[PDB]
């Protein structure tokens, strides 16, 4: 969330939103999934990804397409 959708939270006088990671799978197979929370509304990345960055886009790009959506 962090960048264009963190000011846009700000200035939709919302809550921080919450940036949580999960990892799962083998040491050497592991799969990374990001899930942004905002005022209540989750935003979870898409799977299938080997790198923490990669998962925290997917989300950001979540809850991107959503906020378009509701716009």
């Amino acid at each position: 969330f962090k960048s264009r959708l963190q000011e846009y939270a700000q200035k939709y006088k919302l809550p921080t939103p919450v940036y949580e990671i999960v990892k799962e799978g083998p040491s050497h197979k592991s799969l990374f999934q990001s899930t942004v929370i905002l005022d209540g509304v989750r935003y979870n990345s898409l799977p299938g990804f080997f790198n923490r960055k990669a998962a925290e886009q997917s989300a950001a790009e979540v809850a991107l397409r959503e906020l378009a959506k509701s716009s």
